[PDB]
């Protein structure tokens, strides 16, 4: 007897029953959902392309551990009943509303946004769930975080590589547990000013981040360190305990005060830029050039 | 009233008569067709992939202007006789024929070559049609031009960017009305001694050409010239009448000798190389470098 269903017509809300773990809803249409009865032991959800339907006065099972919401789907979220045993959340592309006020079960530890997410709402007054290990933001999220209350549960924060978050971090407080921290293409700020939490070993910057180094201390737990097109800043006090860098071909400083020990040093070939040409050019001729 | 047919089989022939002026030989039929009478006003005749069958002992009509020949046709043309009304001929990629004892039509005025054509043939002792204006060569064309008696009607002459042609040219003669030579990837050899031609407006070089400009004289007519990567000598006397020009990034000349009136400086970025960065690396670190 079968216990995953996949309802594409109106047709199969009578197949659903308590025996269905594993259901998907919205493959071909906005199926809305606000007078169905839920399997009592559902397991995971997955709301598909079309569906757009206000969920803040729907009981979900608390049995649901998994739950991905669609590419349609975009409505208030903060006055949801979470199921109690909710630990895997993931967000669509159109999805973009307050979720400042909302009440996450204390059993999320992956919270995940699509790639190209329209989410951007302030978080800097929202109560994160204290089993929290994984956020994973999208492209247009960009707001500020410096006084957001971190859970000591999180380990990982990423954003996508497209990411046009730009914001000051010299006031945020991480937690003691926070093993990565990827930054996306747009975030250049100073960082003189930011104590890394001791257990940070991986910390990725983005293509726009070109910052100096010079006042700038490393966790000794730091072993993976990437840096981004536009990082031409000169690298001295680097931790000892450093193992893996990641650097880009624009890079014309000196690299005499590099930690030894390191496993392996990747350097990325990338398209070269235009000054060296530009520079030893005819003055009244720097006006007309076309870079390709 | 049908003007226009496809011949796909041996039974499509029976279609064959004088009202057709446009005519494909369709891509599977590769058959003879040293037996068939020809549509009287026939304009246009396509030849697809699988043809390959004598034609030296065909009568192709007086009428025929524009000729396209497939993939598949490599078959000795030097005895045919051409329609004397054809003014556009195309060779495809398997034609690797001779064709110094051709007798072209006075009226052909644009010879093309397929992209990747594996024609290699001698052509120092040809004898151009008076009306050639445009000569394009494929991918394998690579034999002596400088003693070719080229007509004084030829205005474009081109090589596919790919070409693996590399000879002398210091002792050819280049046509008074030639306006645009374009080289292929592989063509490297010295241009000081070369006599170009007063109506030259464009010169394009390509990847491989690195060749010194010092005792080179351009003409008052030039407007256009194009360099590529391996160009790295000085630009020291270039026309006053030059327009656009064309470099690439691995460019490590100075260029304050570069002409006035110039309008445009096209500057293509290419990849760079990864030396600049592990030269001035730790000596007991440079082993362990990746490079992607």
């Amino acid at each position: 007897g079968s216990m995953t269903l996949v309802i594409k017509t109106n047709e199969d809300l009578n197949k659903l029953n308590d025996n269905i773990h594993t259901l998907t809803i919205g493959a071909n249409f906005n199926q809305p959902i606000e007078h169905i009865k839920w399997p009592k032991l559902l397991t995971t959800l997955t709301f598909e392309w079309y569906f757009d339907q206000p969920i803040e006065n729907v009981k979900l099972p608390d049995s649901l551990t998994t739950l991905t919401f669609g590419y349609s789907f975009n409505q208030p979220i903060e006055k949801v009943k979470w199921p109690k045993t909710l630990a895997f959340l993931t967000f669509g592309y159109k999805f973009n509303k307050p979720i400042e006020k909302v009440k996450w079960p204390d059993s999320l530890t992956t919270l995940i946004f699509e790639e190209n997410s329209l989410f951007d709402q302030s978080i800097e007054k929202i109560k994160w769930s204290n089993s929290l290990t994984t956020l994973i933001f999208g492209w247009n999220f960009n707001q500020p975080i410096e006084n957001v209350e971190w859970p000591e549960s999180l380990t990982t924060l990423v954003f996508n590589e497209d990411s046009i978050f730009n914001q000051p971090i010299e006031n945020v407080k991480w937690p003691k547990l926070l093993k990565t921290i990827i930054f996306g293409c747009h975030f250049n700020h100073p960082i003189e000013n930011v104590k890394w939490p001791g257990s940070l070993t991986t910390l990725i910057f983005g293509d726009d981040f070109n910052q100096p180094f010079e006042n700038v201390i490393l966790p000794k737990s730091l072993t993976n360190l990437t840096f981004g097109p536009n990082f031409n800043q000169p690298l001295n006090f680097l931790p000892e305990s450093l193992k893996n860098i990641t650097i880009t071909t624009n890079y014309q400083q000196n690299l005499y005060n590099l930690p030894s020990s390191l496993n392996c040093i990747k350097i990325i070939s990338y398209k070269r830029t235009y000054e060296h040409i530009v520079n030893v050019l005819p003055e009244h001729l720097k006006k007309k050039v076309i870079k390709i």
